[PDB]
């Protein structure tokens, strides 16, 4: 693979968002994998509704502002025949009944692919794919507070993950070096402009390679 990816430098990211007070971190994830892959496919970049994952997306496994996976929200995309734009169906941060209208679905998928519990195949996946779902541990007050640089937390776990988030890219500082390029959602404020570099070739540091995944299309 390349030494180095960034997609958001070529057109596939759309700018950081913010769950606010909702625990949708899953649908953030979702729709930023959906977001890269519809892209590739079309050559437009449309910012997806993480609301009409939230408020819709229950018959596949999800939970709303309470939890979910990243692969259940891919599976209502392919269930329900589309996903609405985030301008047709706002964000705002609780749970409530299901609005998704055909009329304003601008994305589909035909399911998703879950890629092999190791930061190599992860590479591989980011380097030829796109942006790729992930799950880490993000439960740790290093975490909450990073502001800079490669994030390392000697208490991570690779078995509990507890936060959906979007692999754009990975690199390397200076010439343990090595970073992932994470995209979080809790907007522009934390982290790097709200992204995060977390350790890469680390034996799969807060289990970033654990639980990748992307949809189809
Ligand atoms: C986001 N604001 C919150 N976190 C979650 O909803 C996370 C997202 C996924 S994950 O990325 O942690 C994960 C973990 C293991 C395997 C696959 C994935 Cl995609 C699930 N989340 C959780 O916190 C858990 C969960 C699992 C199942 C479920 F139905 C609801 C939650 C605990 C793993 C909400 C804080």
């Amino acid at each position: 693979a390349p030494r180095s990816v960034d997609w958001r430098e070529k057109g596939y990211v759309t700018p950081v968002k913010n769950q606010g007070q909702c625990g949708s971190c899953w649908a953030f994830s979702a729709t930023g994998a959906l977001e890269g892959q519809m892209f590739r496919k079309t050559g437009r970049l449309i910012s997806l509704s993480e609301q009409n994952l939230v408020d819709c997306s229950g018959p596949q496994g999800n939970e709303g502002c309470n939890g979910g996976l990243m692969d259940y929200a891919f599976q209502y995309v392919q269930d329900n025949g589309g996903l609405d734009s985030e301008e047709s169906y706002p964000y705002e941060a609780t749970e409530e009944s299901c609005k998704y209208n055909p009329k304003y679905s601008v994305a589909n998928d035909t399911g998703f692919v879950d890629i092999p519990k190791q930061e190599k195949a992860l590479m591989k996946a980011v380097a030829t794919v796109g942006p790729i779902s992930v799950a880490i541990d993000a439960g740790h007050e290093s975490f909450l507070f990073y502001k800079e640089g490669i994030y390392f937390e000697p208490d991570c776990s690779s078995e509990d993950m507890d936060h959906g988030v979007l692999v754009v890219g990975y690199g390397f500082e200076s010439t343990n070096n090595k970073y992932w390029l994470v995209k979080n959602s809790w907007g522009e404020e934390w982290g790097m402009g709200g992204y995060v570099k977390m350790a890469k070739d680390r034996r799969n540091h807060c289990g970033i390679a654990s639980a990748a995944s992307y949809p189809t299309v």
